[PDB]
């Protein structure tokens, strides 16, 4: 998918997980968050179309979504332990990292 | 080690996870799988030979590695907590990105 | 934070793994660990300053710190559920990765 669609898909399960009852429906939401943010890494921002992909900007645009994938990472086996709200936070401080990289690279 | 074995490599423990008939089998075949992708993601694969290193080819390959690495994971975890058959559906869940990326760049 | 301020962060943080009492210590100095290896996967090593950022041994350099994400998860894992002893023993392995890496780019 394009990075437009990737991040839609992120932002769209942010908020299922925001509202989820069960721990599987948080964990359904987490794996399409991990889904979206590999398939972003190998996009380029629009802002540095015309850079190389391995100048520094786009390197540091790449370990953004390995930051990310780590955090959904923790979130995912939170929900498997069955600690739902635990989980549920854990995905709000994921927007630490989406912020992070906007400020920078949207 | 050089690409064709580690292709080796997830091939040969891929069929021992198919054939398992205790976790303990599958989870040391996914650990080997594990090594071999990420000792496979440093490699120029043939037929990006004669194209930059800086291609966005090249970071697309080494993408397809971390999609294989988190779909290890889960079966990885699987397999530590004994559940073996689901541990081998999340292992035959690998072809389809093993065949992705021969598609693109074997 | 720059490559000497993050090999730092390791260091310390492997030395307060070695001396923990109880996994809640060991867990806190893994996480420190991933964030400062995710960091240093941004730097470019003084030995490799005239190369290209895509050449093989730049991502050589870079897969690296995905490998030793990899067994800081491991170790994470095994102090999650308590295996206090077994996550240290991950810990000093995770220093083979360590010192390879320094052979070749040190
Ligand atoms: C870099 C490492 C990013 C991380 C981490 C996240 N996002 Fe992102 N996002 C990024 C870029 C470069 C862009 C611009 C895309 C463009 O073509 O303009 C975006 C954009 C969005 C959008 C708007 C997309 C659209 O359809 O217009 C949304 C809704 C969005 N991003 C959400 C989002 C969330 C919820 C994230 C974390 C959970 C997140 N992004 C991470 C780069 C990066
Ligand atoms: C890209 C991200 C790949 C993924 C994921 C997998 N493979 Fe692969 N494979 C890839 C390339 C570029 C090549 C060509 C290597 C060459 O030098 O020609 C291969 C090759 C194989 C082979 C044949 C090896 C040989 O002796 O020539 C096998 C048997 C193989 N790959 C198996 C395999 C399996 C089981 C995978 C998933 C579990 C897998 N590969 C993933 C690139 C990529
Ligand atoms: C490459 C993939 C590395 C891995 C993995 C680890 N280290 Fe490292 N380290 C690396 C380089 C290229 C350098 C040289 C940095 C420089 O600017 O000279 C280092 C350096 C260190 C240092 C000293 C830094 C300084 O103050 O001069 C320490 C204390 C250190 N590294 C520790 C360390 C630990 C504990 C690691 C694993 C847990 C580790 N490094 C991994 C490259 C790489």
């Amino acid at each position: 998918a394009d990075l437009e669609d990737n991040m839609e898909t992120l932002n769209d399960n942010l908020k299922v997980i925001e509202k989820a009852d069960n721990a599987a429906q948080v964990k359904d939401a987490l794996t399409k968050m991990r889904a979206a943010a590999l398939d972003a890494k190998k996009a380029t921002p629009p802002k540095l179309e015309d850079k190389s992909p391995a100048s520094p900007e786009m390197i540091d645009f790449r370990v953004g979504f390995d930051i990310l994938l780590w955090q959904i990472h923790d979130a995912l086996h939170l929900a498997n332990e069955g600690k739902v709200k635990e989980a549920q936070a854990a995905a709000e401080q994921l927007k630490t990292t989406c912020n992070a990289c906007h400020q920078k690279y949207r």
